[PDB]
């Protein structure tokens, strides 16, 4: 019916479609997530509107705009450099930091969505011949 | 055991990095394969650089750009739609339908290689799976 190599790739795609779509459950684009995870990382010594476009590879008017929204929403919120105050630091806020967290949730469901397709056996059947395709692969 | 997150993204990978390698013997980047596959399966409706792109879902430029490589290797050649002048639609050389020929041979090949890792009633198992996984993440 269908090949492997069609089998993956759909896979695949829709595993990215799928997981998007739980992010959005939470309002949260991509790009808004990696804006979140970038700064739960690296927050730690004060980081700029500038430092995040660097960091991210987008324009100005882009992390602007995706630090706006979250602002709204109270995620994010910034503070004066008090040795150059002519730079706001942007920081990740509790709730920004749950949220963050709350993320994890969509890979652990997908695994469960699918690990429960399939009985135990079939699944320990069904990882022991991936594995043995994996391997071929490589 | 591994998660089917992990195996399903590996096994893409895995063969990502094999079809490509065996591109190589080909001298074609993956877009100019799918560029030569399209106009294989394509070319008696009439195809213009715009059909091109929208159809592998590239930008105007990269395609153009694309189109002059195969042209200088002489696989593909263009002539203008007399009915409608401001179109040029393209169409494969004899090498070019060799070409696609040869590499449709060699990735066949690929797959049957994958099967021939499990036994029949594990691949029946294993395709039944993987359509239903697939189901599974609409």
């Amino acid at each position: 019916e269908f090949t492997y190599s069609y089998l993956f790739r759909m896979i695949s795609h829709e595993m990215k479609q799928k997981a998007d779509q739980k992010l959005e459950q939470f309002d949260i684009t991509n790009e808004q997530k990696h804006t979140l995870g970038y700064l739960y990382a690296h927050q730690q010594d004060g980081l700029t509107q500038n430092d995040i476009a660097k960091a991210l590879q987008r324009t100005g008017p882009t992390v602007s705009n995706l630090l706006r929204n979250l602002e709204r929403k109270k995620l994010i919120y910034r503070y004066v450099d008090a040795q150059d105050t002519r730079r706001k630091n942007i920081g990740l806020t509790t709730s920004g930091i749950k949220l963050v967290e709350a993320f994890t949730s969509i890979f652990d469901e997908m695994e469960q969505t699918l690990v429960s397709q399939l009985s135990e056996e079939e699944n320990e059947q069904m990882k022991a011949n991936l594995t043995k395709m994996l391997s071929s692969l490589q």
